[PDB]
């Protein structure tokens, strides 16, 4: 009977359609689309960026590995989606008609908000995906040919502002351990955020404090309440504002490494889609991960819209991060089932959390946020070595999992209690 589709096969798109097949069974068709033929863990993007650690440590083929659970996968971009006719149409003009959807597409890299910004196209590099952070290092290997100052940060409107710390301290940290650390000109932290350490959080534990802190101590100069309003000829030019949006200074800085990350949107297949979204192109759902107009379009991940609580002086975005994220497609799942069986599922992703891990080499730093707005019940941020042991853990964990199949609560990992 119901042929259920996969659009993405990301962090929440891959165990998505695990799930799915699971729960459905032989009677169902389930179909994974992706833009890409493998898979990447995200989290290790930013190591990459600095070579410690390689395309095939954290990326792998799709095809073999859920097509050996029944599920189709199609290596190939949807281009557009009719939600009236329910058809995809893909890269190649063929078209994939489905039942239920459910999209998983991430977030489309919004390098246009910022002319120049675009990895192509200047000095300015990007972590967010294996192909961007193999670049970037590419670049970071010039940067040591030929030392120049260096500028790490995050764009107006950015949502994922852990990396971009993650990012600064461990090229400063790789700087230090190739001797080359006292060979830069400068080193300079940029970021939309209010104040160091808020990570699109209103901060959380001590954050502010111990960013703070950090970036001192290596020698990395901050700027808060900034947006880039172009990268032209290796400088960036960059407007900081004062809590009332007025500006207070302009600042032009040449660079020649660069990693800023950029403001998310919606990819376009989905933000086309008439109705389905809100202006950033994020799906509009219920607390089910049910699309508010389309009864058959469910969404999980980056995806989904999820409406800001505070309005920073600079454009700023909270994250959505991956415990939350497994929890929508947990959902999303249970929810398509119900529908498949008469029920209207009552599954919900639960409370709002956010759940960071940053290894630095033998330690990192993790925060744990819940609810959204404070005063919280958790409000967690932790340094220590169990941080690195937690992070290697689970990129091993969940790259195993991809490959061996995902059948339940994807967290027995609060396990290691019982
Ligand atoms: C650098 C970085 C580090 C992060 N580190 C952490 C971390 O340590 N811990 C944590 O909890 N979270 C982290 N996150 C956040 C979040 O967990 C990841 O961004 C996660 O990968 C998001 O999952 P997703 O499924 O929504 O999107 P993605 O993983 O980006 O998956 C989207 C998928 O959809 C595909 N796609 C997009 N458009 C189309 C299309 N039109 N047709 C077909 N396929 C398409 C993409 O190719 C991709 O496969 C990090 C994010 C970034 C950017
Ligand atoms: C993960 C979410 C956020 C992403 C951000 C990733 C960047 C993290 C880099 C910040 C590192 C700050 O740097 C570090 O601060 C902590 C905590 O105060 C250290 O460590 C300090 O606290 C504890 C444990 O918490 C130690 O065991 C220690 O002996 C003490 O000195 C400092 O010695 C300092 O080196
Ligand atoms: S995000
Ligand atoms: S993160």
């Amino acid at each position: 009977m119901a042929h259920v589709v996969i659009l993405g096969a990301g962090t929440g798109g891959m165990p998505a359609a695990y799930e799915m097949k699971e729960a459905l069974g032989s009677g169902h068709e389930v179909t994974l689309i992706s833009a890409n033929d493998y898979f990447q863990f995200v989290p290790s993007n930013p190591w990459v960026g600095v070579g410690w650690k390689e395309r095939d440590d954290i990326a792998f083929p799709i095809r073999h590995y859920v097509e050996r659970k029944g599920i189709h996968f199609i290596a190939q971009s949807a281009e557009q989606i009719d939600a009236e006719a329910q058809n995809i149409t893909l890269a190649d003009g063929n078209t994939v008609h489905y039942d239920y959807l459910m999209i998983a597409t991430g977030p489309k890299l919004a390098f246009e908000n910022v002319p120049g910004s675009d990895p192509h196209e200047g000095p300015v590099q990007s972590i967010c995906t294996v192909d961007h952070a193999e670049r970037a290092f590419a670049e970071y290997q010039a940067l040591l040919r030929e030392p120049g100052p260096i500028v790490i940060g995050a764009m107006a409107g950015a949502s994922a502002f852990g990396p971009a710390y993650e990012y600064a301290m461990i090229v400063a940290s790789d700087l230090k351990k190739r001797g080359m650390r006292d060979k830069i000109p400068s080193f300079t932290f940029i970021t939309s955020e209010p104040y160091i350490g808020h990570l699109g959080i209103q901060g959380v534990g001590d954050s502010k404090g111990i960013l703070t802190k950090g970036l001192k101590e290596e020698g990395i100069e901050a700027y808060t309440n900034c947006k880039v309003t172009k990268v032209e000829d290796n400088k960036m030019y960059v407007t900081q504002v004062d809590e009332k949006g007025e500006t207070i200074k302009e600042m032009v800085l040449p660079v020649k490494f660069g990693m800023m990350i950029p403001a998310f949107k919606g990819v376009p297949a989905v933000a086309g889609v008439e109705g389905l979204c809100n202006p950033g192109g994020f799906v509009l759902v219920d607390e089910h991960q049910r699309s508010k107009k389309y009864a058959n379009i469910f969404a999980a991940g980056i995806a989904i819209a999820i409406p800001p609580v505070e309005t920073t002086p600079v454009p700023t975005g909270a994250p959505k991060t991956g415990y939350m994220i497994e929890s929508m497609v947990s959902a999303a799942v249970h929810n398509i089932k119900a529908d498949l069986e008469g029920r209207k599922g009552e599954q919900t992703m639960g409370t709002w959390n956010a759940v960071c891990f940053a290894d630095m080499g033998d330690r990192g730093a993790a925060f744990i946020a819940l609810p959204q707005l404070k005063p919280r019940k958790v409000d967690v941020f932790a340094y220590g070595r169990w941080v690195h042991l937690a992070k290697v853990a689970f990129e091993k964990y969940f790259i195993r999992k991809m490959k061996m199949g995902v059948s339940e609560p994807f967290y027995e990992k609060v396990l290691f209690k019982m």
